[PDB]
């Protein structure tokens, strides 16, 4: 079970200059012929020629057109092909092979596989070795010449990288196409697509060189009308990279292709981007609102890969966060600019602090550049991606737009790349910014190597006579398995000072640079005692301990200029309340109290929520955040041995407290919001997307949920009327909130009928049901399995049925262990054909050692059971071994 170590990087003792591919697709098999024009590198030392090759059936292999003999000249064990050096040339030579593979039965969705009636490849990170023999690593750059052949009736559209240079008919109702792609590339950027594809197209003229770029977006014929928004998003992405970064698209054509079966959101390949259908396809009638932001970010994401994917080659997979973190950052900038809503940034923060923080304090914790790996398929984490992006984002916060853009330019021009190369580039901008060639970003590198979430805490002092304000800051990171001693990080703290009398900014834009374990920042000429507005925009990926009173937090919530600090101040008020009530419920349970008291929710806090809700000029998206308690996975980072039942009771009490005061306000707003929220003026305009309007629907649907849970008088009338809405976000909401009423299975049937004839819509429906707050939710899942899901191997179907259920605090964590047992059964069943998705379904277990003693034991027993499965994949095993600290 080999472990790859970052310190042991060494260049290959070979070179592959040219790849010449012949991929012949047949009904029961695919024949791949490959000729590799190879050479010997300056690092060679007489070693064996070892190719990666997984699951390949050899017809023959050769060197210089002379067939090799097994046992004497080469061995193959279904993973590595070893050709003994004595039979390996010492100058330029040709290696060739013919193998048979079977996309029809490739249910792991890696390498070459069939999705519905489309043949498609997925080669990142190590899928190309599943197609043909290769030195399957990201620093092996080569030229590609690829011919594809297939039955013309079944596969009329043939696509691969580069230019289609030839099309030819073949005897037997077959045809062929040849694609030459001269620029060098890594093999994980190789792609091939074949199918009965329909497309929308457009021409984009670039800003500077005025070159015409053809844009194609493909799907199966049935869903071709759902492709327009994706096309628009692509236009948007090209324009943004132009305007913000000055980068034009390098090529003359861009293809986006949607497939039904895909392990992740999408995959960039040079000129040919392949997508999960749920991240490319949408219509107003058959998609929930969330799809539109999702497609925008994913299309944008794969697009921003393009310019840097050229010019910059990863030395090795340990530099993944440099590729992925930078792109997520660019994607985030794009999305914030395109949506123009503050909830876009908030939603990314909400994601980081729930999911990634949980990961970073779990046994799976790793830095964004890990020191080792067993399975590359487990390397693609929220830590590598989302903490990666926040570390990439901090460079911008530190430098500002002008110098950031200068540093980014340096990085591209100057540059195989490492995270250090990016740092060095940004460092040069840093020097120029501070006009001090002695200035450096050496400490910043700790963001790449140090695991765990730093804690930043504050103390304050105001001297009224001196007009002098001080902010005392402390940072620390808890030791973990990756570092016994944690060093202080370079932490940029974006701050303002709010005058509590009139809500005005008291100082200009200021970013404190914390570089020590602690420091004191002093401000003179501060006329009155301020309320500090800290980590504006969430300027560092840290736990913030603001040490503010709730009165101060309320004042920030009402009057601060920064959306994140307002939202965080709200969050912190909620957390103080949750921790207090949790401990009160816990003591009552422990001590078997017959009676006890609960601390009520702060009344001025409830007044502040009402104030903001009733402000017609305030933002609807932001409003939906303030009436929602913090995520369970955020809360859990703050509680030891969490009793999920006691947390459930805590949330219930707090929601009830606030509703008992504000429900009439909620109902009034739910009604007055209807006209603008559900405005149908542009319903049939496929390209008109209004993110403010979708936020209004989010607010209405949030309020509807609060009112339904509270059994507000006659709310069922509003629920039934809601189900008749043309918007899936609304009529799917009507389903889940109807859970608290007798009419649930009525709406269950109605919404099923609406959903069943669209594959993606059906999956949203499954999700809605899966997350329904039903006491009979286990019986309901069983129904979904037997009637809808069955033995589907579509990752979308499986994740749709089970993942939302796992977020059901009271039910998934049922003390019998029944929920853990159920998901472990699904994981083990899935792992037989798709280990990557099996690992995805482990996600609820990631917090196992944070729970109360009994639930820890239950989760651990189920993981140990999974670990005991004789046929467990290497993927699942490694992951569960790390998670259970074994
Ligand atoms: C959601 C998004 C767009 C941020 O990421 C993806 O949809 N896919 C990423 C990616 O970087 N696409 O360019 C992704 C995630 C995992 C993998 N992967 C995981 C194992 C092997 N490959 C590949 C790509
Ligand atoms: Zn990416």
């Amino acid at each position: 079970p080999k472990i790859h170590y970052r310190k042991d990087y060494k260049p290959s003792g070979f070179i592959i200059n040219q790849v010449t591919l012949n991929i012949n697709i047949h009904d029961q098999e695919t024949i791949v012929r490959s000729v590799l024009d190879m050479d010997i590198s300056k690092h060679n030392v007489g070693e064996d020629l070892v190719f990666d090759g997984v699951g390949l059936k050899i017809n023959e292999i050769s060197i210089n057109n002379k067939k090799l003999v097994e046992g004497e000249e080469y061995t193959y064990d279904n993973e590595f092909l070893t050709i003994f050096s004595k039979f390996v040339p010492k100058s330029k030579f040709a290696f060739s092979s013919e193998v048979i593979i079977h996309p029809e039965t490739n249910y792991a969705l890696t390498g070459l596989y069939k999705s519905k009636n489309i043949i498609v490849s997925q080669c990142e990170a190590t899928g190309f070795r599943r197609i043909t023999f290769f030195i399957d690593r990201p620093d092996m750059m080569a030229k590609y010449d690829v011919t594809v052949t297939a039955d013309k009736e079944k596969y009329p559209v043939l696509l691969s990288n580069g230019d289609k240079v030839n099309e030819f008919e073949i005897p037997g109702g077959r045809h062929g196409a040849r694609f030459n792609d001269p620029p060098l590339k890594p093999c994980y950027l190789f792609a091939v697509v074949a199918g009965d594809l329909k497309h929308l197209s457009a021409t984009y003229i670039t800003k500077y060189t005025k070159k015409k770029v053809e844009l194609y977006v493909f799907s199966e014929e049935k869903y071709v009308s759902k492709l327009q928004w994706a096309l628009e998003c692509l236009k948007k992405s090209m324009a943004f990279d132009e305007d913000y970064f000055g980068l034009e698209y390098d090529l003359s054509r861009l293809n986006l292709v949607a497939v039904s079966d895909f392990n992740v959101g999408a995959m960039e390949n040079k000129g040919l981007n392949i997508f999960n259908a749920n991240s490319l396809l949408a219509s107003k009638k058959n998609s929930i609102d969330f799809s539109y932001a999702r497609i925008l970010t994913v299309v944008g994401h794969e697009y921003f890969h393009q310019y840097t994917g050229n010019r910059v080659t990863l030395r090795d997979w340990f530099q993944l966060t440099l590729k992925e973190g930078l792109t997520v950052h660019r994607e985030n900038l794009f999305s914030e600019e395109m949506t123009k809503t503050v909830t876009t940034r908030l939603s990314h923060v909400d994601l980081l602090r729930s999911v990634q923080f949980l990961e970073d304090s779990s046994p799976l914790s790793h830095p964004i550049r890990p020191e080792s790996y067993v399975s590359m398929e487990n390397f693609y984490t929220t830590t590598v991606y989302d903490k990666g992006s926040e570390v990439m984002r901090m460079y911008l916060t530190i430098l500002g737009e002008e110098y950031y853009k200068k540093g980014f330019d340096i990085y591209i021009k100057k540059n195989t790349a490492t995270c250090e190369d990016f740092n060095y580039a940004m460092e040069q901008a840093y020097k120029m910014k501070k006009a001090d060639n002695s200035a450096n970003l050496n400490q910043y590198l700790l963001w790449f190597s140090q695991s765990g979430t730093p804690h930043v805490s504050f103390k304050y002092n105001y001297d009224a006579e001196k007009k002098q304000y001080s902010i005392h800051v402390n940072q620390y990171t808890k030791p973990d398995e990756n570092q016994k001693e944690k060093k202080p990080l370079f932490i940029p703290i974006s701050v303002g000072l709010i005058n509590p009398e009139n809500g005005k900014e008291m100082i200009s834009q200021t970013t404190l640079e914390l570089t020590k374990e602690s420091d004191t920042f002093v401000f003179n000429n501060i006329a009155v005692k301020p309320i500090p507005s800290l980590f504006r925009g969430f300027s560092a990926p840290v736990y913030i301990e603001d040490q503010l009173t709730d009165e101060e937090r309320i004042l920030l919530l009402k009057y601060d200029s920064d959306a994140f600090v307002r939202y965080n101040s709200c969050t912190n008020i909620y957390m103080k309340q949750i921790l207090m009530n949790y401990n009160e419920f816990l003591k009552a349970k422990n001590e078997k109290l017959e009676s006890f008291q609960l601390t009520p929710v702060n009344a001025q806090f409830i007044d502040a929520i009402k104030y903001l809700l009733e402000d017609p000029h305030a933002d609807a998206g932001f409003k939906s955040y303030i009436v929602s308690l913090p995520q369970d996975r955020y809360i859990i980072n703050f509680v030891s041995n969490l009793d999920t039942d006691v947390l459930a009771d805590t949330k219930e009490y707090i929601y009830k407290q606030i509703g008992d005061k504000l429900n009439d306000v909620y109902y009034k707003m739910f009604k007055s919001l209807e006209a603008k929220a559900d405005d149908l003026t542009y319903f049939n305009d496929e390209s008109h997307v209004d993110f403010d309007q979708m936020n209004m629907r989010t607010l209405r649907n949030t309020l509807l949920s609060l009112l339904s849970k509270a059994q507000y008088p006659n709310i069922l009338n509003e629920i039934i009327e809601h189900s008749k809405s043309p918007y899936p976000s609304n009529w799917l909401t009507s389903l889940s909130v109807s859970a608290y009423f007798d009419k649930y299975f009525e709406l269950y049937d109605k919404t099923y009928k609406l959903s069943k004839d669209d594959e993606l819509l059906l999956q949203e429906w499954l999700k809605t049901v899966s997350r329904s707050d039903r006491k009979d939710i286990y019986e309901i899942l069983k129904k979904l399995e037997n009637e809808v899901l069955k033995d589907s191997k579509n990752p979308n179907d499986i994740r749709a049925v089970y993942l939302p259920f796992t977020n059901n605090l009271r039910r998934f964590h049922d003390i019998s262990g029944k929920g853990y047992k159920l998901i472990a059964e699904v994981i083990t069943k899935t792992d037989k054909f798709n280990p990557m998705v099996a690992t995805q379904l482990c996600e609820p277990f990631k917090l196992w050692n944070k729970l109360d003693t009994k639930r820890q034991e239950l989760m651990l027993n189920e993981m140990n059971t999974m670990l005991q499965e004789p046929q467990i994949s290497n993927n699942l095993k490694e992951y569960l071994l790390r998670l259970t600290n074994k």
